[PDB]
C-alpha cells in the first residue's frame, strides 16, 4: 500500500495473508479475504502449488493469541482465467476447516459512490519493502476512461480505481486485498503500472457473483 496509514490492529478481520509455494520453487505472498468460515477470494495469478492463509494477524512477523492458519485443500481458479490479458483475476480457496468467528477473525460481506479503501502487506512505494503492518488506503473509484492506457482493461469485468493527481495506491504485494466501498466488498487488487502511477485495476467481483455462489453452494 503505497500513501496510507497503518490499520488500528485487527480491525479489518477479514483479511488473509497468503503464503503460496510457488509451483517451480520458493514462496510469494498475496492478500485475501475471508468471504465464508472455510473459504477465501483472492486474485488467480496468486496461484501456486499449495497455500497457507494466516488469518487474524497485524504484524505478520507477530504471532498472536488471534491467529489462525489454516492450509488450502483446494484452489479454485476462474477457468477463464487468461495470464495474457488478465481477464478474470479471480480465485476462490477452500480452507481445510472452517475459521473461528473472534473479534479479530470475521467474514466479509457482499453500484458504488467513488470513495474507497484497500488494505494489503504489500510495498510501500516503487523499491519500498513489504509491511509487516496491515496498511490501508482510502482510494477514488475513477471512470473506465482514466484507465483506457491499460489494452485489456474492461469495464464489464474491472474496476479502475486510484486519483492519478495523488500517490496513493495499492501496489505489488497487495494482490488478492478486497476493495471496500461503504462496507461493501466491490473490488480485487489485480495489476496496474510498475512505476506504480495511479490508477491501478481491481477484478469487478460483482460480475463473477453467479461462478462465486456457485462455488459456495457445491462446496
Ligand atoms: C506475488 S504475486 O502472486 O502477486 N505475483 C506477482 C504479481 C503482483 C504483485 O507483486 O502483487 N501483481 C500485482 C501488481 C504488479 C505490478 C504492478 C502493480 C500495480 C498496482 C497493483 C498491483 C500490481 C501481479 C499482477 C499480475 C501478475 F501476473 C503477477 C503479479
Ligand atoms: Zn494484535
Amino acid at each position: 500500500i503505497i500513501g496510507g496509514t497503518e490499520s488500528k490492529p485487527h480491525s479489518r478481520p477479514y483479511m488473509a495473508y497468503l503464503e503460496i509455494v510457488t509451483s517451480n520453487g520458493p514462496s510469494k505472498f498475496c492478500g485475501g479475504f475471508l468471504i465464508r468460515r472455510n473459504f477465501v477470494l483472492t486474485a488467480a495469478h496468486c496461484a501456486g502449488r499449495s497455500i497457507t492463509v494466516t488469518l487474524g494477524a497485524h504484524n505478520i512477523t507477530e504471532e498472536e493469541d488471534t491467529w489462525q492458519k489454516l492450509e488450502v485443500i483446494k484452489q479454485f481458479r476462474h477457468p477463464k482465467y487468461n495470464t495474457s490479458t488478465l481477464h478474470h483475476d479471480i480465485m476462490l480457496l477452500k480452507l481445510k476447516e472452517k475459521a473461528s468467528l473472534t473479534l479479530a477473525v470475521g467474514t466479509l460481506p457482499f453500484p458504488p459512490g467513488r470513495m474507497c479503501r484497500v488494505a494489503g502487506w504489500g510495498r510501500t512505494g516503487v523499491l519500498k519493502p513489504g509491511s509487516d503492518t496491515l496498511q490501508e488506503v482510502k482510494l477514488r473509484l475513477m471512470d473506465p476512461q482514466a484507465c483506457s492506457h491499460f489494452r485489456d482493461f474492461d469495464h464489464n469485468l474491472q474496476l479502475c480505481v486510484g486519483n492519478p493527481r495523488k500517490t496513493k495506491s495499492a501496489f505489488k504485494g497487495d494482490s488478492g486485498g478486497p476493495l471496500l466501498c461503504a462496507g461493501v466488498a466491490q473490488g480485487i487488487v489485480s495489476y496496474g503500472r510498475s512505476d506504480a502511477k495511479p490508477p491501478a485495476v481491481f477484478t469487478r467481483i460483482s460480475h463473477y457473483r453467479p461462478w462465486i455462489n456457485q462455488i459456495l453452494q457445491a462446496n
